[PDB]
């Protein structure tokens, strides 16, 4: 899966090693191998979340198969909120998530697409 | 709604308070409560827009219900171009927008998804 | 088309002029005019790709008409991997691509949407 985290926390307020811990967390939550998880963190941005510029974060999760239902995504959301609230020292009111199903023809890897792998 | 603005303007050429003014603008344009609008600004990037690296900006707008039609999006576009051209001191040739409908099962909030709220 | 490149290479390890060379490359690969290509590069990020924080890059390509099939996207992927591996001095294991079809009603330009242009 592809996880992207935008935050207005400066880089020096994002704990060292977050991106690797988020790989491990996502592996467990989403039922994916940790060595296939992708994480991108973009800190130091200018953000408002629900109208407020206090510290916040926006997570996007794009994945094959597992992020397409409300019932599944409810579960995923609970677990990612637990992870991020504690890691980033943010309240639950300061994080939102978006879930994006992907299909194999959308993922370019090793010079082809996943459809053929 | 979720608004994301990438620009090659350095942070010191993006007017102070833009993210909050964009919340207010988006609320009016999209018919959404200002206290529910989300804005992310990512300045200082390396960008070409229509082949040119002159100052530019890319806006993405993701929302439930209101960004799914050409006729609606035409209107939204006109209003967001008015806002951003003046705020960023950019010509209309230096901004593009993408519109992304979302469904409630895609939005993780307070440890669940919007489907259940 | 809209090309977005996230990398944990610092800006000073992304070759000068990349964004314009990527416009030219994308024009040839995707069959689009170079003067209509859009590129956004976001360097210096904190990233893991396939669980590893070694240098890597994530490309997203969003376009009308040409990024909707596996067979097409296979070809596009091969060419973009050739371009980026050499430009960024990255192995093929350190790049992934996502392809996103767009429709004309999603693209805001000059205060309207492409549907009406
Ligand atoms: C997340 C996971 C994967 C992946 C690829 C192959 C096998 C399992 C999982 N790819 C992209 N994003
Ligand atoms: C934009 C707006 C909202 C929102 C949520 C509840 C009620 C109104 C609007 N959520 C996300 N992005
Ligand atoms: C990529 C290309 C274009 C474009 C627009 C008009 C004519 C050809 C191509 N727009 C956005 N992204
Ligand atoms: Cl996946
Ligand atoms: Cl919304
Ligand atoms: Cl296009």
């Amino acid at each position: 899966p592809f996880l992207e985290l935008d935050t207005n926390l400066p880089a020096n307020r994002v704990p060292a090693g977050l991106e690797k811990r988020l790989c491990a967390a996502a592996a467990s939550i989403l039922g994916k191998p940790a060595d296939r998880v992708n994480v991108t963190v973009r800190p130091g941005l200018a953000m408002a979340l629900s109208g407020s510029t206090e510290p916040c974060a926006q997570l996007s999760i794009s994945s094959i198969g597992v992020v397409g239902t409300a019932e599944d995504n409810r579960s995923h959301s609970a677990h990612f909120f637990e992870f991020l609230t504690k890691e980033l020292a943010l309240g639950q009111d300061r994080i939102l998530i978006r879930f994006f199903p992907l299909e194999s023809w959308q993922i370019g890897k090793i010079g082809t697409v996943m459809t053929f792998l």
